[PDB]
């Protein structure tokens, strides 16, 4: 049989690996088609955590994660199979990821999205804490048209299927996302710790984003992330919380900002730590 | 799905092939007519003819070895069986493995086979023999008389294994003419041949008599140097054996030589070095 996740898996018995392969397009994954970077169905790179995360269940520690190039749905039919491969387990007890796709009918070159590692170690319980009804007795909220504007400003627009957002305040130091599982997206989940598209959620706020300079349309693509932990599945309502302002690294072109992910209590269970974005023109991005 | 190979699956990160099928007594009934101590169990050769079907025909294998051999315990017995076909090296040599566990108890892999797929295939056959001739100066011999030695080592074929029509025995030589049984016809698939077949060739000796049938202990196939195949086994061929073979008392082994010979005469593939081993049951099957 198969998860709707991560396709079918294949233990090796040669090498002790295992490989999840499955077909990807929008009749498997309606979802894509509802996160558009240049009118064009994206895989945004957090999925891939997803997956890691999904392949070796929580709680778990991911680091030293990349994106290459994207895995997109040029054409409506269009057909990607993809394959995740996790590795068998270093000295060190490390197990290496890495995600490739080539298109379907052409049988062309594979292509790489993803890489990383799972950490030999659990993470350490979460310590952080929150009183969730203070946060918002000191904040302010948000109009969702607001941020809708400022993605559509870099060729961004979240479908039904990726409108995870409930709510939003910001602060000058801080920000707070509410985040829900969409409608329109609950079919889909299959009792993976983190959909995609929840992971996504957690990344579509900082403290200064109306800064990301919008009047160009450029996108700006994840690029890589330091690390990535959580302690367990999300609940059906849940926050992402940015303690700092984005860093902006001038030289080497890049904004970084962690996120920490809090329960209904306010309850920290989850982090992205040093989630990098980068500017990426469509002509770079679409391949 | 291929019918003998099962799945295949092209490896993105390395250019490896793997071919993953589930094996019982449903998907391959033919094993339950190769009986081993009464045991359904998977002839070694036939590895070889899975890979001659992963590269295609004309190929050569070296350096063949069988371990373990995969067996069918009770009648609804699975294995999730693993073919793994490495991508070339720098000779240009494909490196092949067999692995299998049990479906049910998800058991440890265990090996079955291992050899190599040679960087060049075999030349265009050539060479080629007048059959009639050969027969017209050996020695027919009886089937049953034949049965009676594989049952004296635990060995018996049932009706989809039964590919041996003729057998004749000279004092140097031998020749066994084979075709596909009838009860096997149907599970065909376009393979270049069917373990069954290749497994046939390998039933006759010039000195098939000086195995020791005396303690009912098999001679399980051990290893082969080289096998070589030009083309797809006809319907009917020959296999021929020009040479005894070869007893290492030390080692513990015999060795021989097997000539593929189509309907004219013409060889069209051979087997070098194919080696048996005694295999006590309590040692073979466990």
């Amino acid at each position: 049989q198969v998860h709707r996740l991560l396709g079918n898996k294949l233990e090796l018995a040669s090498t002790g690996q295992t490989i999840y392969h499955q077909d990807i397009n929008l009749n498997n994954h309606p979802w894509i088609g509802d996160h558009r970077v240049y009118d064009t169905p994206v895989i945004p790179g957090v999925s891939y955590i997803a997956m890691t995360l999904a392949a070796v269940g929580v709680p778990a520690a991911v680091e030293d994660i990349n994106f290459q190039q994207p895995l997109f749905l040029a054409e409506s039919n269009t057909t990607r199979e993809t394959q995740l491969m996790l590795h068998t387990a270093d000295n060190v007890g490390k197990q290496f990821v890495e995600v490739f796709s080539r298109d379907g009918a052409k049988q062309e070159e594979w292509q790489q999205h993803a890489s990383m590692s799972v950490s030999e170690n659990p993470p350490p319980p979460p310590t952080l804490s929150v009183d969730i009804p203070a946060l918002c007795e000191q904040l302010r909220p948000l109009d969702t048209d607001t941020l809708t504007e400022i993605y559509a400003s870099i060729s961004l627009v979240y479908g039904p299927m990726l409108q995870a957002v409930r709510q939003a305040w910001i602060g000058e130091e801080t920000s707070l996302l509410e985040i829900e599982v969409p409608k329109a997206l609950a079919f889909q989940l299959a009792g993976e710790p983190i959909h995609p598209v929840l992971i996504d959620a957690c990344t579509r706020l900082t403290p200064d984003l109306f800064d990301f300079s919008s009047d160009s349309g450029v996108f700006w693509a994840p690029w890589r992330v330091k690390e990535m932990t959580l302690s367990h599945p999300t609940p059906s309502r849940f926050y992402a919380y940015v303690e700092e302002p984005s860093r902006v690294n001038e030289q080497l072109q890049t904004r970084s900002y962690d996120i920490q992910l809090l329960d209904e209590t306010g309850q920290a269970f989850g982090r992205i730590n040093g989630f990098t974005v980068k500017r990426a023109p469509s002509q770079l991005f679409l391949k």
